């Protein structure tokens, strides 16, 4: 039936600034929120104001000396951490901004104090779209993260939950979640993807995990274009087979919107109801839940995506017409939730997607 739902959001976060014309938005997790408290949401659920994320936490994954670099540099000190920036990965993609540290101890604080609260059984679903920063390595920035709130989050679950799974339907290969997990059978990592010419270069189908790892990645490569009826019917199959033979106790489910139609840095057609399909479909699994956001660069189709997969977490029907919001100009000409798709051609045919499905399924079949 209905869960319990805890949200998580600072209302400091929209400040962060990566500078001018950097395409990610932390304005965008701002707009989400005011957004979902004018249709009402917040009547539904406990909003919780996450903590600042320690350098004792953020090093349960990273290394001492990258978090004590975060913790550190500053655009008025840039010139003296010269070859640390460059092994740490940081000032281009990555680059040093007013409040860095703050800004990674927000979006960490969310993940963990979610995956806690899931770990204590006092919610049945957690969200934080600040978080689902999936590029972040042990000891390095990347694809402008810095922090992995989600393996700290995972690693959290671990302590009270054998087995994870972790889904993301981000645009991007989940690299750092991944690599993080490669070598374990304690957490399964499913990412879905555009692969060929495209970052981070990552996710072919043939990368399975390693060791006690091998068959518990796995990757679903994808081309440019692909829209709401090509996903659904290699989502809900996937999934459901994973969870038949995975059999986890807790899910993430990172909800990157840069696979939207229309993304400014993204190359797929999914619509706002095609993408809260994914979360509808892990839902119904019934298990614990920590629901993160991720990319995302068009903000007024960011917004409008995390704010229906609120409701839809909520079993909350909203209507299609915008309420009046801070924000409301940004969701012109149309002033409606829901979005059309691009006439853009999907390079994804239906027997490749088939394809694909049956050899990631040749592989399920080596579980236990
Ligand atoms: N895939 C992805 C997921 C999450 C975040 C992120 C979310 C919240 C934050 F606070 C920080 C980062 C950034 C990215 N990067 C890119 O989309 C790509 C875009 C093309 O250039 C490379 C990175
Ligand atoms: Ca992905
Ligand atoms: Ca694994
Ligand atoms: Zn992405």
């Amino acid at each position: 039936g209905k869960k319990k739902v805890c949200y998580y959001y600072d209302g400091d976060i929209g400040n962060y600034y990566y500078g001018q014309g950097h395409p990610m938005k932390p304005h965008r997790i701002r707009m989400t929120h005011n957004l979902l408290l004018n249709y009402g949401l917040y009547r539904k659920m406990e909003i919780y104001r996450p903590h600042k994320a320690t350098a004792e936490e953020m090093t349960k994954y990273h290394s001492d000396e990258y978090i004590k670099f975060l913790r550190s540099i500053r655009p008025d000190n840039m010139s003296e951490y010269s070859k640390q920036m460059q092994r740490f990965n940081v000032g281009e993609d990555c680059p040093v901004f007013d409040g860095l540290f703050e800004f990674c101890q927000l979006s960490t604080g969310g993940s963990v104090a979610g995956a806690v609260k899931l770990n204590r059984q006092q919610t049945d679903m957690a969200v934080n779209w600040a978080g689902g920063l999936h590029h972040a390595k042990k000891s390095e920035a990347s694809g402008f993260c810095y922090v992995n709130d989600i393996v700290l989050a995972i690693l959290e679950l671990l302590k009270y939950h054998q087995r994870v799974l972790y889904i993301d339907i981000d645009i991007h290969h989940g690299d750092g979640v991944e690599e993080a997990f490669y070598t374990t059978d304690r957490v399964m990592t499913v990412s879905f993807h555009k692969y060929g010419e495209y970052f981070p270069g990552t996710g072919d189908l043939r990368d399975i995990g390693a060791g006690k790892g091998k068959y518990y990645a796995v990757n679903f490569p994808m081309r440019d274009g692909i829209d709401d009826e090509s996903y659904g019917q290699i989502f809900k199959p996937i999934i459901s087979k994973v969870m038949e033979m995975y059999q986890p106790s807790a899910v993430v489910l990172q909800c990157g919107a840069d696979s939207l139609s229309g993304d400014r840095l993204g190359c797929f057609n999914l619509t706002v109801k095609g993408h809260a399909k994914c979360v509808e479909v892990v839902k119904t699994f019934n298990l614990p839940l920590l629901m993160l956001g991720g990319g995302g660069y068009t903000i007024r189709n960011v917004a409008r995506c995390w704010t229906y997969e609120t409701a839809v977490a909520l079993d909350c029907e909203i209507p299609n017409e915008l309420p009046y919001n801070d924000y409301f100009e940004y969701f012109g000409p149309d002033f409606k939730l829901h979005i059309s798709p691009s006439n853009m051609t999907n390079q994804n045919t239906p027997e490749y997607m088939e394809k694909i499905k049956q050899r990631l399924f040749e592989n399920l079949r080596m579980l236990p």
